[PDB]
């Protein structure tokens, strides 16, 4: 679990969105596993606007942060699950590192700010849903 709070927006994994998230929906994209809902209290996370390929992510299954090198956002195959059938997930970034079901929502950060959130894993790899392209999150 985990969310990004920027301005009057809450950014979560689409498969983990709550009833409240859907009742205050701003935008959702099943192919990115992203959902953005509106909030009443102001958020103070800063979003990175860059093409950084190194950063640090929070892994809740180890209660630790890990430094990672990660690939550029692209179309990557994701196995079938209880939430989605087998498909290519867009805007996805891979890194070598520990992740297990329950780690989705952990933030990935660089010196510029929030890069994305954990969305996929397994095979000794971790996948991150990029948020850097969502320029409207700051307006
Ligand atoms: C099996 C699961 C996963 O990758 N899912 C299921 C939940 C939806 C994900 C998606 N379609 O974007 C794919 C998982 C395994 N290891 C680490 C994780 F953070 C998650
Ligand atoms: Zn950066």
């Amino acid at each position: 679990s985990g969310a990004i709070y920027v301005g009057n927006y809450r950014v979560v994994n689409r498969h983990l969105a709550t009833h409240n998230d859907w009742a205050n929906l701003v935008w959702e994209d099943s192919s990115r596993d992203l959902l953005v809902s509106s909030t009443t209290a102001q958020g103070c996370d800063t979003i990175a606007r860059c093409d950084c390929q190194t950063g640090v992510y929070y892994c809740s299954s180890r209660r630790k942060h890990y430094p990672v090198s990660f690939s550029k956002p692209s179309l990557i195959f994701v196995e079938a699950s209880e939430y989605y059938p087998a498909r290519y997930q867009s805007h996805l970034m891979l890194a070598v590192g520990h992740s297990e079901p329950g780690d989705c929502g952990g933030i990935l950060r660089c010196q510029h700010g929030v890069v994305g959130i954990v969305s996929t894993g397994g095979n000794g790899l971790v996948g991150f849903a990029d948020v850097r392209d969502l320029l409207w999150l700051d307006e």
